[PDB]
């Protein structure tokens, strides 16, 4: 990885455009205020403080390197060799940058300063800006645990109201993105953001990721169970899915095992085959191995209410103290098809009209939780808005007159508990003034070291719901 | 890296879920039907390369997947007799065999477009081991289709406009390095952007080119000078025009593009640009025009207004068409809002209101490189095809509530049809000879790759019918 290639190509010509005679330049980042998304999980800066930013980032190769890309990409001499050089022989080429964060895991309003970032000596002031790009790309990780997190927050309200508690809760939203994401990158990432509310997954990236940037006391993690998939039934030919289905739960006796169980005619598969055929193989295992039944296709909502009628009718069904409906604790079922934010509360509601408790679903999703997601969901945005130039401070910012919601803040920026306890996001050096107490933003980052960091135990706690707390 | 780190976690345990006594697991991809008729066919020689050639298997790295799999699991699921024997007998190379439509190859939805295979039976369960990764191609596949389905749009009605297809190539300029979602994810992205034209600031993508791909030229994309909100408020409201006199001075000999809308998009276009900085236009280069950038508002209303206002401050000309021309010092760049169909949108009220497409550019960011998902065209990883007890059997899933989700059934091949098209026989029925040539290529076996294609041989299979 190249620093001085990591950019996007306009900025490597803003050294020339700035006021001359400029020493600082000083920006921040939000989730702009525009499921409304009150609320954002601040996680992912710490992988890449230590991934990308941290120790000896430019090198003679890196600048020569960079220099002959640029030279045909702009088909002109426009690099800032200079600039570059001088970080590698003043400061070994470590960045002369001073990064401000709100701890990982914590769960702050929209419009409130997130991070800020500055450089540290004045010949650097065109660096600030160089790194939005890398930066920027944290509204990922952040926006993955914000909507995983809200998802959660779903759960737990159906699975109060239908059950009276929240067990089981953190293993009801599992992870099957791993395929459905853009690269290996993004698959640990976002995996990593995904565990921050739950810990099921079937994304694999997601636990060397944790284990090499943040750290949990327990080995892993993220857990998972034995599944199948299409080609594991499919295989034994249609003729023989009952085959298949009895081998599988054969192999998988002593742990839950989930059957996917809709290659050919899922209702079939409910009522005739593990209702009848193999109902023998079920009602003999243990409440700590379900057989846990995936449909995969279909109405969402449907199909999840026809299959939990069918098996209600073939397997013994309880009422629980809330009164409502409970299949035997050796099944279970998985709807991992179809599922985003959106169909998951679709799904819950439906259930809960039926009668059904949330204790008898889990939720796999895939694209819908690592994928289909953008920057533009919570605005994650990263300004200037302090510079300094001829030795004075000056507030900038950005108030397009066709859109209020892109204007940015004013100033040198601070963090702060409100008397009521809400956080509010001081302007133009106000915190200063010791009114609201002391900033809660940390420094994160100096001159290429790391300062400041969390566990993902902490993390996971900071993230914690209200209704858990 | 550790492939065997590297799948969804339930397909360590599918060894021990496939029939007894199959020797072989072959699996195929395809882009399902349900417009997106047609998809590029890009990606896959990026991951064949930096995931699947070579020694991919160590003696550590089993060790590393059984610790984890041993916590992941609570259980020891994991296939360490499997992994050691690829380790023991092949030096860790996988006996796996991908063959692939050529690289940069438009072929309509539901054809095969890749399948893979065991070539020693012991090694029936890694086909699907490696679905996962080899599934990601949806993304490079998703992004080259998306971006040339735009180029498409362009083309038609510039053509229409101008009467010709002159710059083109640099009509959609990729915006999206901050808003995607990895490092990795913009370089792959970026680069299949590039298939279809020659304009980006997401630098990764040049590198990923010229290791994996490579072309003639030294780069396969390019940029120009331009500014940013910060580059522009750094100077304070009230001198706006200072920062846009600064910076069309410093870079007065090439193309420069200056973000317009920091604070009033329609003042700067007549007052800033159109009076009191116009003597710093007029006399600029047809090779180093000024690009007036809007980054905020409703993007069709604001291209509009913006034209307006630079059509009654500048020289203007109807073309042949009967279509209005800006000076060719002066252009416009839309980079805010625009996905395939907000440029459709705004072509078209453009058109409407007697503008050339020649006035104006496109950068897209999230609408190019993030917005987009596997669902898009269905990309799809199934197996078709296995032998058990030596014989081989048709393999297919049929779900009941969806028709769309049917897989193909046995062994395939695609092929050219007497009339030009495409067709992929199942059934193992491309050995008749029917139907001429397997256009599937070997491209991956036992640890190498046998096939690779330039990147300038992949533009030249993804050009438009148009511009042929
Ligand atoms: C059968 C269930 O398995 C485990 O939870 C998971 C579930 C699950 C499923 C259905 C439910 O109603 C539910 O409450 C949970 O499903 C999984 C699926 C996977 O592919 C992988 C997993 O790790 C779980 C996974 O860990 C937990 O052991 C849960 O206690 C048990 O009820
Ligand atoms: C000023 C234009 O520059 C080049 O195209 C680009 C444009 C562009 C703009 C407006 C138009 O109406 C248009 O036809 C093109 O914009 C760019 C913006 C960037 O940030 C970077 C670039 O490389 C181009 C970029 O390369 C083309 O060579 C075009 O001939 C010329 O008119
Ligand atoms: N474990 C599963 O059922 C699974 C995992 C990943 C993708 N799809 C399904
Ligand atoms: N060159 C540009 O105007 C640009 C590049 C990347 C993101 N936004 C704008
Ligand atoms: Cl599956
Ligand atoms: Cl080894
Ligand atoms: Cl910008």
């Amino acid at each position: 990885f190249n620093i001085l290639l990591a950019t996007d190509s306009y900025k490597v010509t803003h050294y020339k455009q700035y006021p001359p005679n400029t020493s600082k330049v000083y920006s921040y980042f939000e989730c702009r205020e525009k499921v409304k998304y009150e609320e954002t999980v601040f996680y992912g800066l710490q992988y890449i403080l230590n991934k990308y930013l941290k120790g000896k980032v430019v090198t003679k190769e890196k600048i020569q390197e960079a220099k002959d890309v640029y030279k045909e990409h702009f088909q002109d001499d426009v690099f800032n060799e200079k600039g570059w050089n001088y970080i590698l022989e003043k400061y070994d080429g470590h960045l002369p940058i001073e990064i401000k964060a709100v701890p990982e895991g914590f769960v702050i309003p929209r419009g409130n300063v997130l991070f800020t970032v500055e450089n540290t000596d004045p010949e650097c002031y065109w660096l600030t800006n160089w790194i939005e790009t890398i930066l920027v790309q944290s509204w990922y990780p952040i926006t993955v645990a914000t909507n995983s997190r809200e998802q959660k927050k779903i759960l737990a309200k159906y699975l109060l109201e239908t059950s009276g508690n929240l067990d089981g809760l953190e293993y009801k939203l599992h992870d099957f993105g791993y395929r459905g994401v853009s690269s290996q990158e993004t698959a640990g990432i976002g995996a990593s953001a995904h565990l921050v509310n739950f810990k099921g997954t079937d994304t694999v990236a997601g636990l060397a990721l944790i284990k090499k940037y943040y750290g949990t006391k327990d080995p892993v993690p993220g857990y998972s169970v034995p599944a199948a998939e299409h080609s594991t039934i499919t295989a034994w030919g249609k003729d023989h899915e009952k085959d298949a289905f009895e081998h599988i739960v054969t192999q998988f006796s002593s742990v839950p095992v989930s059957v996917v169980s809709d290659s050919y005619d899922i209702y079939n598969a409910c009522e005739k085959i593990w209702g009848e055929d193999l109902r023998h193989l079920i009602v003999s295992r243990s409440t700590q191995a379900p057989l846990i039944i995936r449909p995969d296709s279909g109405n969402p909502l449907d199909t999840v209410l026809k299959v939990l009628e069918i098996l209600g009718k073939k397997f013994p069904v309880t009422e629980n103290s809330k009164g409502y409906k409970l299949l035997p604790p050796y099944l279970r079922v998985i709807q991992g098809d179809g599922v985003d934010i959106n169909t998951l509360q679709e799904i819950v509601e439906g259930m809960k009209q039926k009668m059904w408790s949330i204790e008898n679903i889990a939720f796999g999703s895939g694209g819908g939780l690592l994928q289909k997601l953008t920057r533009d969901l919570l605005n994650c945005s990263f300004k200037c808005s302090y510079v300094v130039t001829n030795g004075l401070g000056i507030n900038v910012f950005k108030d397009p007159v066709a859109d209020p919601n892109k204007r940015s803040k004013k100033g040198r920026l601070s963090l702060h508990r409100t008397p009521a306890g809400n956080f509010v996001t001081l302007e133009e050096g106000k915190g200063d003034l010791e009114e609201y107490g002391q900033d809660l933003l940390h420094t994160v980052f100096k001159n290429g070291k790391v300062t400041k960091s969390y566990s993902f135990d902490e993390i996971r706690k900071n993230a914690q719901l209200n209704i858990e707390l």
